C-alpha cells in the first residue's frame, strides 16, 4: 500500500497503522504468546485477529512457531518486533499525557528492578541535549 | 473511536492514529504545510478523503482549522496535543529507515538544523540515564 513509499514513516504505517496491531505488540512485550491468549485480552473477533496477527508474520514482526514441548502453538516477536519499544513507549506516553481526564488513573510502565516510573522518551540531539520539533528538518 | 474507554494509554491514541494516513498528514504539518491544497498534492490522497483525516485530527485536538491571518482561505496548525507527537513520529520513521529500506535504498533523513547531521536514535532510558531494555520493564497496577 505505502510499500513503495519512499518515506520511512509511510512504509511501517503498513504494518502498524490500524486500530489493534500495536496492541498485540503490546501485548507480545508484556509475555502473551498464544492466539487465545491474544484474544480475550483484546477482545477482538477472532477472525480479525487472524488476520492482523497473518500481517504481522508477513511483515516480519512476529514469528509463530511450536512451543518447545510441542504442546501449543506461539507467536513471539522478531528482532524487528522488539525494536517496535521505543514506538511503543511514545505511544504510550502520548496517551497518558494527553487522552485520560485528571480523576481516571491507569498502569504505569516502571522499572522491573526499582518500580519507579520509566522517565519520558526524549528526542535528544547530537550532544545529549533536548531537541525540539523546529530545530530539525527534513532533507532529501 | 473505539478504544475511546479502554483503561490502557496504548490503546486510546490509536483511535487517533492507527491508520495508513494521520502519522502523514502530522509528518506534513512538521514540514509547515498547512493548507489543504498543500496536503492535497504531497499526500496524493483523495480529496473527499483527505478532507475527513483532517476533519477528524481537529475532532480529535491534534490539530485546529483556523482562517488564514490574511486571506480568504483556512488554515490546519498542530495544537500543543499534535505538536506533542514529535518523539512518536521520529520513533516511527526510525523502526522504518531500521527495517523497510532495502540497502541499496535511499531516503530523506531528520537531521539538526544547526549542524545537522541526522539526529540520533531515540532510546528508551532509565532514571539514571542508562538504555533501559523492554524486559528490564514491566508494567504495573502500581
Ligand atoms: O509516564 C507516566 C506519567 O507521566 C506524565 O507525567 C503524564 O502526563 C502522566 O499523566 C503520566 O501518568
Amino acid at each position: 500500500s505505502h510499500k513503495q513509499a519512499s518515506c520511512p514513516v509511510a512504509r511501517p504505517l503498513d504494518v502498524i497503522g490500524d486500530g489493534w496491531s500495536m496492541l498485540i505488540v503490546r501485548d507480545a512485550f508484556e509475555g502473551l504468546t498464544r492466539f487465545g491468549e491474544f484474544q480475550k485480552s483484546l477482545g477482538l473477533a477472532k477472525n480479525i485477529l487472524a488476520a492482523r496477527l497473518r500481517n504481522l508474520v508477513e511483515h516480519g514482526v512476529m514469528v509463530a512457531v511450536p512451543a518447545e514441548s510441542g504442546s501449543h502453538q506461539e507467536y513471539r516477536l522478531t528482532d524487528k518486533g522488539r525494536a517496535l519499544f521505543p514506538l511503543l513507549v511514545a505511544i504510550r506516553q502520548w496517551g497518558e499525557d494527553y487522552f485520560f481526564a485528571p480523576d481516571e488513573s491507569h498502569v504505569r510502565l516502571v522499572e522491573r528492578d526499582s518500580g519507579q516510573p520509566v522517565p519520558r522518551l526524549q528526542v535528544r540531539a547530537g550532544d545529549g541535549s533536548p531537541l525540539a520539533a523546529e530545530d530539525t528538518r527534513v532533507s532529501r
